[PDB]
């Protein structure tokens, strides 16, 4: 009941805050009393509480000065507590700001602070700041100390002293220290880090009572520039702990022997200021993977770090947030128990994450009212937070582009009106996105695709089979345990190319709210050719951590074909590095883990039999070419976004177009739109020709013909319709299906006595 | 005018990376900019820094940054950053790591309020350590590529302004005949031409005489033929670098092929001329197309013509080049081609002899026991599936053998539209004939359309021959 | 227990002709070398399982390394009954269902089929 949302106050007084009267009564607060307000970063202040009926019950109204004192902004939640112990200040030490005092002659205390505090009884707390108006000028002042040493009410008898050095504005600006609100896209990882760190440091008594050892080592791996360094500072500043940052490059740049001294001094000081937090930024430079151990200094520093981590103790109240790009790049010795046990994945932010990052970076800029950040977030895929900030900067630069023609470069001074008139526009963001480049495109994206069964056309048999094999063991696993039999840990999709296998996998993933991971055979093939086969184990690991998950191995037959499969690439079979590693990881999967794996192949006769053995990937399901209703569904899905002429109903065309794959459907629509598109541009060109004939002829309000996609252009498109799959390929597929089926005899001949 | 950025509340970039071909003029641009803005310019050469004794290089670098920050606004040019921070292929020694990490930490520690900009320089972005290209250190990248015909013309006019050129000098001809020539090569060409003029002027001037007549000295002046001789003797430095320009080939040079003309204009011209209305309806446009037809029928001409009609950049990549680079274990060149095609959007990436790689593996004829996929092909598929839908990077594949192309490449989403290019017909053959004889005079008795009429079944190459 | 002893031979080819010739390679040759080097007095018995006997390299079948060959037939009536009850041993079954009756007539079906 004592927590309220910050809101703008009617009164601009620095030492006065407004609260809703009933809310004050609930807290037993009276008008004019001194109240202690706690904000962010464990920073609190003292203000005079006044009743304001216009202020909402769950809201607290206060001005910019108190907002700065509490380190909070609009919309933040702050706590108000009774402070009847505020004693009248015997002496208060307050000093001004360096820039605000230039041009003022005499004692700044007498000019501003003496009348500002005389008979005003304004409460003041150590480190508080405020703005005082006097002599046509406003001068900032910072409270250095108070007689009680916590806070006091400056009375007329209070001796206010302003003898000291001026306060620097640039250094003062650091008071807007980072909090949880200044980061985004890491909500879940943010919760994990906040828990694992803030809990022991702020409330170690819980762990002591439960008699557990809170972790010391935390490892934050992810993509560069994702915001790793900001999370640690936010956490440390919110817990009020002493944060000491170490950068790997900085340590490695020091002379031999000096790096160890700096590291030991860091650990020693951090332990002194417990609770403390240590961030080994870019630990890869300090302790890179042992691919080659060249020299003696590198080994000395890595071993020094190891022994320092081991020697640290739980009672020391110290936490070491490492940082890197990929966990494998770190030396394994650091990941042993005791040094670095917990690992967190600060992965690429999702659509919502991109939205929050954009809103965070663009809050301080002069955005236009037509800015549509949701569109930018939707169109930004593979963009890390830093890339989003770069995009915003590029958009502002493009706005400047548009604003250069008026502003003369040779003039040292520029009109203020033009400066105030500048503001980015959505089109500027579009241009910046067009010019910018993503930094993360080959990283496995783990998210819940939006594809639903409605987008899946018919296939009731396959729908049922896959729902059976996957949906249940992730939706009702407890009863699977009740009966206890092992569930199927795999399945293989064989069917014609371009029939929507990935769509089926994503739809089944979405139905179960399970993460989907898309891995294509070419990527694993490249990594093996790159001698980075550990990437396969990395894929399996990631799929495991993000359980429940659906690991989709796209073009499983690509690797076998590279070796040969069944066509005879090499003299023999298909097994190789990547395939054998895949089998090894498959047999090593945990039965209790909800990591279902799906394999898609356009050629089932070439797949190595060892992969089809039970226990790895045994369920085989046939995906037929779309039938009448399936083809209707694909047609409407492809034209769902586009308008069609009323004369054209696509179900009629779907009815008779048997034997044509979904890809052919997509291309028929593409070509139909394309021909209607030529029609549209031809009409536009004829209009331009007519206008050239009669440029002065005022354009009457003639209703423009509705540019639709008509049936004639569908005819023209189907004139170039294709069917990639022949009846011979389907004959091969059904031959495989028959070799699989082999079901007869006891369909109805069995019955008990 | 930092006040503009401050009012808009944006952070102006600190790191600028100018990559390109050697001698293209990188060092001059930075000095020109700094001198025009009146800023204090301090130049650092990678060789100079690396030549200093251990510990002294770091001192010089820190002194450079410190002085530059003192004299704000300031500009720092790390000429040939490759020596300072070369790509981590092998990290040998401790000094190299010390200097690279010192540069990293110095770049990170610099602040926007410091009014400092660091123009790097190199030959290819991949040659630089990736750690430098992270956000905060070196974010913007600029491609100082080979100058175009007009660029060569301005470079020649700049270098030859101080020399005594003749009144008959035709620099436009030299620019037209200079392809793959960087600016430095053009200056060398000018010097060679002057040297050849001296050649012609040696016979009169006695070498043993310490003094030479002033009249002969004032009479010296280069002539167009001297430039021709120098060009004949000179050598280009850039020939294997992907040239990105707008070819002048037009539909008129394309003979007939109305059906294919329409199809390709549909598939390419519209999504780059009227993409806003494509978005209006919103359906995904085709991101590829494959040309199968007889050899020597003008496929590259068609691609260049469609590129010109859209004012879109054309990039010619032949299968042998990618094949050599893979054999050279530089397969990152493929990603580089895709990247370049992306930056210069709108673009038409033309993969010439797509079937060359498949044949090297075998394709359908059975080179190896199996299919055609390999390093380069698989990387091409991976980059294809990873392309941005909103980006106007259309890709065209040309193959003289369609029955050998790997089916995985023909899957929808990478390169699916297949268009047949027939042998030239009567009017097409007439067009090719006139184009080949367009430059040459013909006897009045000979009209080439009559011959073109009856010469069915003969390719454009046969016409040329 | 060397599971899928024929996997290595198939990787080299075994009898189907993976490569132009036989199946021996690094791992196989090392296995033979260790086999011939085993101590007679040591109680280290070794069992090899293969789903394809016609592809196994003959050198591995030579006496002294792995010579006893035993055929494992498909489960018969009582064997199938045993597999059925083992698979349903943990689960409750309706009183109407006795699994031995089904096991009796389901000849030619492997234990994996029973499990499924």
């Amino acid at each position: 009941p004592n927590r309220l949302v910050v809101d703008e106050a009617i009164n601009d007084d620095n030492s006065v805050v407004s609260l809703h009267p009933a809310t004050m009564e609930k807290l037993q607060l009276f008008r004019g009393d001194t109240i202690l307000i706690k904000g962010k970063k464990r920073k609190d202040t003292v203000c005079i509480a006044l009743a304001d009926e216009t202020c909402e019950e769950p809201k607290i109204r206060m001005n910019k000065v108190v907002r700065s004192n509490l380190r909070v902004r609009l919309g933040d939640v702050i706590s108000v507590h009774q402070c009847p112990d505020v004693k009248y200040g015997k002496r208060v030490h307050i000093l001004p700001v360096d820039d605000t005092v230039e041009g003022v002659t005499g004692n700044l205390f007498d000019a501003y602070l003496k009348p500002y505090f005389l008979e005003a009884y304004r409460p003041v707390r150590k480190g508080d700041l405020f703005l005082v108006r006097g002599g046509m000028r406003s001068v900032e002042f910072k409270v250095i100390e108070t007689d009680p040493a916590e806070y006091c009410v400056v009375a007329p008898d209070t001796e206010i002293f302003c003898e000291g050095e001026p306060v620097k504005r640039e250094d003062e600006e650091r008071l807007d220290d980072v909090g949880y609100d200044d980061v985004g896209g890491v909500r879940k990882q943010m919760a994990q880090i906040r828990e694992l760190v803030e809990l022991p440091l702020r409330h170690p008594q819980l762990f002591k009572s439960i008699g557990v050892k809170p972790p010391k080592g935390i490892l934050l791996y992810g993509p560069p520039g994702s915001g790793k360094t900001l999370i640690a500072r936010a956490v440390a500043n919110e817990t009020g702990a002493f944060f000491f940052c170490i950068n790997g490059p900085e340590i490695m740049s020091k002379l031999a022997g000096e790096s160890e001294s700096n590291l030991r001094k860091a650990f020693e000081e951090a332990e002194k200021n417990a609770p403390s937090i240590i961030f080994i930024d870019e630990i890869d430079s300090i302790a890179p993977k042992r691919e080659k151990t060249n020299g003696e200094v590198e080994r000395r520093i890595v071993s020094q770090l190891l022994t320092l981590m081991d020697g640290l103790k739980s009672r020391a109240h110290v936490i070491v947030m490492g940082a890197t790009n990929r966990p494998n790049s770190i030396d394994p010795a650091l990941r042993r128990f005791g040094r670095f046990d917990r690992e967190i994945d600060i992965g690429v932010p999702d659509e919502i994450g991109r939205l929050e990052v954009l809103r965070i970076h663009t809050k301080n800029m002069k955005l236009a009212e037509d800015v549509d950040l949701e569109r930018i977030s939707k169109d930004t895929h593979g963009y890390v937070g830093a890339d989003l900030a770069a995009l915003c900067t590029e958009a502002a630069l493009q706005c400047i582009r548009e604003k250069m023609d008026v502003i003369d470069l040779e003039d040292d001074s520029i009109d203020a009106e033009i400066l105030n008139s500048m503001a980015v526009t959505n089109e500027h963001f579009h241009t910046a996105l067009g010019n910018s480049n993503p930094s993360a495109l080959r990283e496995t994206v783990v998210e819940v695709p939006n594809v639903s069964w409605n987008d899946i056309g018919g296939l009731e048999n396959v729908k049922r089979e896959l729902q059976e094999t996957v949906q249940y063991p992730v939706e009702h696993p407890e009863k699977f345990e009740k009966f206890g039999m092992s569930p199927s840990k795999g399945v293989l999709f064989y069917g014609p190319p371009g029939c929507g296998k990935t769509l089926l996998a994503k739809a089944i993933a979405n139905e179960c709210q399970a993460n989907f991971i898309s891995v294509k055979g070419p990527e694993l093939l490249t990594m093996w050719f790159g001698e980075s086969e550990a990437n396969v184990r990395e894929i399996f690991d990631k799929a495991r951590q993000s359980a429940p998950c659906v690991l989709f191995f796209d073009e499983l037959d690509s690797i076998a074909t590279q070796r040969g499969g069944g066509s005879g690439g090499d003299g023999g079979g298909a097994a190789d590095r990547v395939l054998n590693q895949l089998l090894t990881e498959m047999d090593g999967m945990n039965a209790k883990k909800t990591v279902f794996i799906i394999g898609a192949t356009n050629r089932p006769d070439i797949i190595d039999s060892a992969l089809l053995r039970p226990g790895r990937l045994d369920q085989l399901i046939y995906i037929p070419l779309p039938d009448e209703d399936s083809r209707l569904n694909i047609f409407k899905a492809a034209l769902r976004k586009s308008p069609i002429a009323k004369d054209v109903d696509i179900g009629a065309l779907a009815k008779y177009t048997q034997g044509f794959s979904g890809a052919d459907i997509t291309e028929i629509c593409q070509r139909a739109c394309k021909y209607a598109i030529r029609e549209n541009i031809e009409k536009d060109i004829e209009k331009e020709k007519r206008r050239s004939e009669n440029p002065e002829a005022m354009e009457e309000d003639g209703v423009d013909e509705v540019s639709e996609i008509k049936a004639a252009h569908f005819e023209e498109s189907m004139k170039y319709a294709r069917r990639s799959v022949s009846d011979a390929d389907i004959r091969k597929y059904q031959a495989f299906a028959q070799t699989l089926q082999q079901s007869r005899g006891f369909g109805s001949e069995f019955r008990f006595e």
